[PDB]
């Protein structure tokens, strides 16, 4: 009946301890109220005025903590008929506690067609490990290990150049300290 909302976060879901991050919501034209929901809680609430020429809204979060790291939601509603819930967002905390290392196999140069693998470790936190990768074109990847995880990319392209960082975990929403980045150069 009312189109399916749609959430997402800015600049992005990973959000650094003490730092801000801004949710928005998209509902549609005209909507006079939007709720952003928090673990089976009311978190904020949005009532456009005049509503006729929007169709989000944005709530800010500054000063981010663990106790807002999960999963939010969003609904919004057109006269008395409330929509759909959004699709699901989750928020990490960054920058718990330690800072994990990361080494690369063979080595930080190498030429198209070279089976590439990251290791990250830290033996202060769970199995639950995460290679991102920095810039545009960039992406999370997760790998699961005690102490230490790795993240083989296979034979590689120029397409995998780029700057690499690697997090531990203490939960899936409590990351650490990112690690010191690699910079991978890929020649051929």
């Amino acid at each position: 009946t009312l189109p399916k909302p749609f959430i997402w976060a800015e600049p992005h879901f990973m959000v650094p301890k003490e730092k801000q991050v801004t949710i928005c919501c998209q509902g549609n034209y005209g909507a006079v109220e939007y709720q952003l929901h928090f673990e089976g809680s009311l978190f904020a609430v949005d009532r456009p005025k005049p509503p006729e020429r929007i169709n989000k809204v944005k709530f800010y979060i500054p000063d981010m903590n663990s106790r807002m790291a999960g999963q939010y939601s969003c609904i919004y509603r057109v006269g008395e008929l409330w929509s759909e819930p959004s699709n699901l967002l989750d928020l990490v905390v960054t920058e718990m506690y330690d800072t994990p290392t990361l080494s690369v196999h063979p080595g930080p140069e190498v030429i198209s067609g070279e089976k590439v693998t990251f290791y990250c470790r830290l033996d202060t936190a769970t199995s639950m490990f995460l290679l991102l990768k920095e810039g545009r074109s960039s992406h999370v990847q997760r790998g699961y290990g005690k102490v230490q995880a790795e993240f083989p990319l296979g034979p590689v392209t120029t397409a995998h150049r780029g700057t690499y960082r690697c997090f531990g975990s203490y939960n899936n929403h409590a990351w650490s300290f990112p690690s010191e980045p690699v910079k991978l150069l890929v020649t051929g």
